[PDB]
């Protein structure tokens, strides 16, 4: 079973993490936080990020994750009214780095599809 | 002269103040979406120092910081506590006071602290 890393680590994030648990071990002062998170990132097989909300922390985890050569899945909701960053959208190669647009209600159906 | 990379969230007057000061010390490289990404990565690889204004939350600024760390770049993150925001623990904890620095600043001292950083 794969070691999974979930970025930005409320009820929607808990839904993502519960579904992630069905496929593998979800591994997930300030210096200690960073060191602990980078050690988990380094040991992950799949890195999942919910990129709807602008976040320096989520972006930094993705940047380190690409440089660590991990398989990355980004989940974005266009119904939020936001336009996803050109840097995250442009990092997508449709294979080891995918950006999936989704609706709140299809988060379980999409994760099942990705992990099967 | 050295190559300098600047980034900030997509306010613009402050970024122009930072870039205008950066020009004194070197060439500011950064003054469909796949093409934006590749050009940014080439510029990141060419830079000797990466400067990010990290007051405004941004997935893009974060991602460029993540990629710069793995390219072993000299990084300066500028943060304004007077914005009322609390800087991300990830970016705060990424600093080591040497190759990756996170400096708090006030709007009025942006020219003086870039002088202190690049004159050292
Ligand atoms: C490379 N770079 N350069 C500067 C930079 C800021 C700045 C301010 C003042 C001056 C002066 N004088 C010069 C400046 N240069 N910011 C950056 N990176 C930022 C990283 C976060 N962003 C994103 O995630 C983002 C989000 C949505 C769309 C796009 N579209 C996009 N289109 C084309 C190119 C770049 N981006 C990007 C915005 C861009």
């Amino acid at each position: 079973r794969p070691a999974l890393y979930f970025c930005g680590s409320r009820t929607l994030y808990e839904r993502i993490v519960s579904r992630l648990r069905r496929f593998g071990t979800v591994l997930t002062g300030d210096r200690l936080i960073h060191e602990q998170d980078l050690e988990w990132l380094q040991q992950a097989d799949v890195v999942v990020a919910e990129v709807t909300q602008p976040s320096l922390g989520v972006g930094y985890e993705l940047g380190r994750a690409v440089a660590f050569n991990k398989r990355i899945l980004c989940l974005f909701r266009p119904q939020s009214g936001r336009v996803l960053s050109a840097m995250i959208r442009g990092a997508a190669d449709g294979s080891r780095f995918q950006v999936w647009d989704y609706e709140e209600g299809e988060v379980e159906a999409l994760l099942d599809r990705y992990f099967e």
